[PDB]
């Protein structure tokens, strides 16, 4: 998914399509770059999940939040960067064994944004 | 850059809050962290 800070710009390399779109076009904005690869300009005007067009046409919907969650979301994979991270409606972090240290660092992490589910 | 230049194993990188990171830092370093914390109060340690 896109989900993070409106107006973030993700590039999926992919295999040739004709085309890229958004079922809303207030939420997302789409083009394609190199014939093959898809380049998403999330508006993020609504939440809500979306249909892609293509030439193969298959689909990955998208649920897409503005960051006051994706960009925290994103910002927390770097630093964390055995735990797993995952947008949901609030950023959750999950994982099975961690180490205390790691733990710690996660809750340390917490205070940055106040919605995280641990 | 006013921390790393005073601080100057441990790392600085800017995020959206300054943040201080190391494995094995020396009690004193820790010290002079948080006390240098006063500076800014946006800063993750």
């Amino acid at each position: 998914t896109i989900d993070l800070y409106a107006g973030q710009v993700r590039v999926i390399p992919t295999k040739p399509v004709k085309r890229v779109a958004i079922g809303d076009g207030k939420v997302l904005s789409t083009t394609v770059v190199d014939g093959n690869e898809l380049l998403l300009l999330g508006d993020a005007e609504g939440e809500t999940s979306l249909r892609v067009w293509f030439k193969d046409g298959s689909e990955a919907a998208y649920r897409v939040l503005v960051a006051p969650v994706g960009r925290a979301a994103e910002e927390m994979r770097e630093l964390m960067g055995a735990k797993i991270r995952v947008v949901g409606d609030h950023v959750v972090v999950d994982g099975k064994n961690l180490a205390p240290t790691t733990l710690a660092r996660v809750r340390a992490l917490q205070a940055l944004y106040p919605k995280t589910i641990v």
